[PDB]
């Protein structure tokens, strides 16, 4: 796959790793809707608002299967470690008007 998943569970915002590239979620938006990272970087999404959100990549984007990330409650987080250059678009499953992308380069 073009990304690996360190934790299938969401985890606490305080548990975010040094060196992770953070995208905050608040006001029903991904706060960095276009993020540029390098191969091998870990991107960590952190939900900063009461409304639960996830990240969802359709099939073929990160690998053969869709990746429907777990729902993050407020102050929960979720990571992906990207292993291949490319453009990876995602959305929020319950809120598909929320869109972003990670460009790995
Ligand atoms: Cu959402
Ligand atoms: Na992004």
């Amino acid at each position: 796959d073009k990304a690996t998943i360190p934790s299938e569970s969401p985890f606490a915002a305080a548990e975010v790793a040094d060196g992770a590239i953070v995208v905050d979620i608040a006001k029903m938006k991904y706060e960095t809707p276009e993020l540029h990272v390098k191969v091998g970087d870990t991107v960590t999404y952190i939900n900063r608002e009461a409304m639960p959100h996830n990240v969802h990549f359709v099939a073929g984007v990160l690998g053969e299967a869709a990746l429907k990330g777990p729902m993050m409650k407020k102050e929960q987080a979720y990571s992906l470690t990207f292993t291949e250059a490319g453009t990876y678009d995602y959305h929020c499953t319950p809120h598909p008007f929320m869109r972003g992308k990670v460009v790995v380069e």
